[PDB]
C-alpha cells in the first residue's frame, strides 16, 4: 500500500544510474565481483524492482509480486521488524544478503554465489 | 602495490556516479537511510578511496594511508583471507559492515550507526 520506491522517485532514479535499467545477463560489467542478484521493495514487503539474474539463479518464473514471506520465511519476520542491519543466509547454494537501515529507504537484498 | 582501484579505472569510475566525488557532509541526500561511512581499497590492504564521513564518526584525523590492520585488528585477518562475504562488527557505537566477493574488486566497508 505504501510504495516507497515510487514515493520519492529521485531516490531510486539516483541509485539506478551506474547500472543499466535493463538488468539482463549483466554482460555489460560481467559477474565476477559484483552481486549476482538484486531485490528492492517498499516499507511493508511488496517488491518493486529487482535484477532478473537473481530469479534465474533461484529457479523462479516471476519473483515480482511474490511478496516477501512467499519467497523466504526466515527473512519474512526480519522485513516485518527492521531491528537489525544486515544478514546473510544461504539459498540454492549462494548466500542471501539482506540489508536495511534507519528509514529503510535503501533496504535491499542481494545474492552471493 | 597492486592498486586494483586504479588498475581498471572504469570499475570505480562507474560506481562513483550516483554519489558526489566531494563526499563532504553528504547534505546532498542526507544521512537517514544511506551508509554513514564508505571505504574502498585494493587487493592487499591499502585503502584507495573513502568517504570522509566515516573518519569523522570514528574520531580520526586521516584514515587514508592507515592500511587496514592499523584501523581494526579483527577485520585485518579478514582482508588477508577473503573466505567469506560480509560481516558486521561494532565500533564507535555503530556497526562496521564489511563486504567482499570473488574478484573482490568491489570490496568495501560501511559504517552502520
Amino acid at each position: 500500500r505504501g510504495s516507497h520506491m515510487r514515493s520519492l522517485h529521485k531516490e531510486l532514479q539516483q541509485y539506478i544510474s551506474n547500472l543499466s535499467y535493463r538488468v539482463k545477463k549483466v554482460s555489460e560489467e560481467a559477474l565476477m565481483q559484483m552481486p549476482i542478484g538484486i531485490l528492492l521493495l517498499d516499507e511493508e514487503d511488496k517488491i518493486e524492482w529487482s535484477n532478473r539474474f537473481l530469479a534465474a539463479c533461484f529457479k523462479e518464473q516471476t519473483l515480482i509480486g511474490r511478496s516477501l514471506a512467499e519467497l523466504s520465511e526466515p527473512l519474512a519476520a526480519f522485513v516485518k521488524k527492521g531491528k537489525t542491519d544486515e544478514e546473510i543466509i544461504e539459498l540454492n547454494g549462494k548466500q542471501l544478503k539482506v540489508i536495511v537501515h534507519r528509514h529503510e529507504r535503501l533496504l535491499y537484498f542481494f545474492d552471493v554465489t
